Order: structure tokens, then sequence, then C-alpha cells
């Protein structure tokens, strides 16, 4: 009957400073799942399953 | 019957400074899934499943 | 019966400064899925499944 | 008798990403000196005085 | 009699990512010196006095 | 008689990520010197006095 949002923040990332010095970086996947290097990510879901960095192995039935 | 949003933020990324010095970077996928280097990503879903960086292995039925 | 949005932000990315010095960068996919280097991406979905960087392996039935 | 430079860098700026969101910006000088907002500037001097952002007040003799 | 530089760097700035969100920014100088906001600046001087951001007050003699 | 530099670095700044959120920022100088906000600055001097951010008051003689 009344809802007053104001400067609300939900699922938010702000003010982020990152430095990444790497001399070498390998990934060798063989038949699975790999998720690497997720930075400054924001999400909001309404009435649904939410996943950010979800490496699922193989599914069978 | 009444809804007053104001400066609302949802699923938001802002003010992000990144530096990435890499001398070498390889990825060698063989038959799976690989997700690498996701930065400054924002999403909002209404009535649906939301995934940002989701490496799923092979699906079978 | 009443909805007053104002300076609302949803699924938004802003104010992002990135630097990427790489001397070499390879990707060698053989029969799978690979997703690399997703930056400053924003999406909003209404009544649908939303995926940003989703590397799915092979699907079978 | 011998000098072999190679990939030498002197007085150099490179690989610079900047973002500047300002809603208002004033400068009100009255009879002096003002230097504002110097970015990505490089200089090399041989046998001379070198100044990049030098606001000098009034000189008298 | 012999000098072999190689990948030498002198007075150098590189790989710099900056973000500056300011809603208001004033400067009100009255008869002096002001130096504001010097970023990513590089200089090299040989046989001379070198100054980057030098706000000198009034000089008299 | 022999000098072999290699990947030498002198007066160098690299790999720097900064974020500055300010809602208001004033400077009110009256007859002096002011130096504000010096970031990612590099200098090299040979046979000379070197100053980066030197606010000198008024000089008299």
């Amino acid at each position: 009957v009344l809802y007053v949002g104001s400067k609300t923040k939900e699922g938010v990332v702000h003010g982020v400073a990152t430095v990444a010095e790497k001399t070498k970086e390998q990934v060798t996947n063989v038949g699975g799942a790999v998720v690497t290097g997720v930075t400054a990510v924001a999400q909001k879901t309404v009435e649904g399953a939410g996943s950010i960095a979800a490496a699922t192995g193989f599914v069978k039935k």
C-alpha cells in the first residue's frame, strides 16, 4: 500500500581497485568445468535460482 | 498501490579500476567448458534463472 | 496504481577503467566451449533465463 | 666511443586509461596562477630547466 | 668507451588505470599559485633543474 | 670502460590502479601556494635539483 525506496542498493559492487601482475597463467581442462578470475560482478534475481561462478561437472540421466 | 523508487541501484557495478600485467596466458580446453576473466559485469533477471560465469560440463540424457 | 521511478539503475555498469598488458595469449579449444575476457557487460531480462558468460559443454539426448 | 641503445625509454607515459565523471567544476583565479588537470604528459630536456605543471606567482624586480 | 643500454626505462609511467567520480570541485585562487590534479606525468632532465608540480608563491626582489 | 644496463628502471611508476570518489572538494588559496592531488608521477634529473610537489611560500630579497 506504500513503499518508498531511497538510495537503496542491492547486489551492487562499487569502488574497487585491483592490480594483478602474473608472469604466467595456464589452464588445462580435460572434460570438466573450470571458472577462473571473476572480479567485480553483481547480479540480482527475482523468482529464479542465481549463480555467479558455478562450475558444474558433467550431468547424466 | 504506491511505489516510489529513488536513486535505487540493483545489479550494478561502478567505479572500478583494474590493471592486469601478464607476460603469458594460455588456455587449453579439451571437450569441457572454460570461463576465464570476467570483470565488471552486472545483470538483473525477473522470473528467470540468472547465471554470470557458469561453466557447465557436458550434459547427457 | 502508481509507480514513480527516478534515477533508477538496473543491470548497469559505469565508470570503469581497465588496462591489460599481455605479451602473449593463446586459446586452444578442441570440441568443447570456451569464454574468455568479458568486461563491462550489462543485461536485464524480464520473464526469461539470463546468462552472461555461460560456456556449456556438449548437449546430448 | 660506443653507445648502443635498444628499446630505451626516457620521459615516457604509456598504457593509461582514465575516467573522470564530474558534475561541476569551477576555477576562479584573481591575479595569480592556476594549473589544473594535467594527465598523460611526458617531456625530456637536455641542457635546460624542465617544468611540467609549474604555477608561479607574480614576479617582481 | 662502451655503453650498452637495453630495455632501460627512466622517468617512466605505464600501466595506470584511474577513476575519479566527483560531484563538485572548486578552486578559488586569489593572488597566489595553485596546482591541482596531476596524474600520469613523466619527465627526464639532463643538466637542468626539474620540477613536476611546483606551485611557487610570489617572488620579489 | 664498460657499462651494460639491462631492464634497468629508474624513477619509474607502473601498475597503479586508483579510485577516488569525492562528493565535494574545494581549495581556497589566498596569496600562498597549494599543490593537491599528485598521482603516478615519475622524474629523473642529472646534475640538477629535482622537486616533484614543492609548494614554496613567497620569496623575498
